């Protein structure tokens, strides 16, 4: 036709989706080594993507024995969007001081429910 759909936005209010603001950071931390300011240097260093609205560490038990293996997974919360992913795009599969990390975004509600499991 002439694209009359997408000239009057029809239907555009139903179509709307929020977007996550969370990026989970991998393998950035030695669990042998871990800074007891991990959290304010994180927070300090995601200021050059965005505004961070928090940052929480979680040492994550990878079985249920008292020597279970723990790997470190840091999560960022940004207060929109394209802050997420400018910080994961500056991140991801780059090497940090012989570290190679992950950067990903994270489901919000999962987040928000605090599963950080994923
Ligand atoms: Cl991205």
């Amino acid at each position: 036709g002439s694209g009359s759909s997408a000239r009057h936005m029809v239907m555009q209010k139903l179509l709307r989706k929020q977007e996550s603001t969370v990026m989970v950071l991998r393998n950035m931390v030695d669990p042998k080594d871990i800074d007891d300011d991990l959290e304010g240097e994180v927070t300090e260093e995601c200021g050059k993507f965005g505004a961070v609205n928090r940052v929480i560490i979680y040492q994550e038990k990878q079985g249920e024995e008292e020597d279970a293996e723990i790997i470190v997974k840091i999560f960022v919360e940004f207060s929109i969007a394209s802050e997420t992913h400018k910080a994961i795009q500056a991140l991801n599969g780059r090497w940090f001081a012989g570290r190679k990390v992950v950067a990903e975004v994270y489901d919000q509600e999962r987040f928000d429910n605090s599963d950080l499991s994923a």
